[PDB]
């Protein structure tokens, strides 16, 4: 599926070929996917990830940006660093 996620206001807006399709969570200040899981950093410094607008889990800290990539999800912190997660486990930094 290609999603488009737009933060507003905190909250996740899903969108696909221009239409609206959901909005959920809340307190987000960044957000990626890949079409079959939303990841999204918050305010305070996790990252949650969503399933179909549904919370999965939780994880990380010190959080400011993520990326999800080929199944794994790259969490940039504000120490500089990317932490990469895979099913919500720490596995390496770099």
């Amino acid at each position: 599926m290609a999603i488009v996620v737009k933060v507003v206001n905190g909250k996740i807006q899903e969108f696909e070929n221009g239409i609206h399709k959901r909005t959920y969570g809340s307190n987000i200040v960044a957000a990626d996917t890949d079409g079959h899981i939303v990841a999204a950093v918050t305010a305070k410094g996790k990252v949650e990830e969503f399933e179909n607008g549904i919370h999965k889990r939780t994880y990380g800290s010190n959080a400011i940006n993520v990326q999800v990539s080929g199944g794994v999800v790259a969490v940039t912190t504000s120490k500089g660093k990317v932490e990469e997660y895979k099913n919500g486990i720490h596995k390496r930094t770099y």
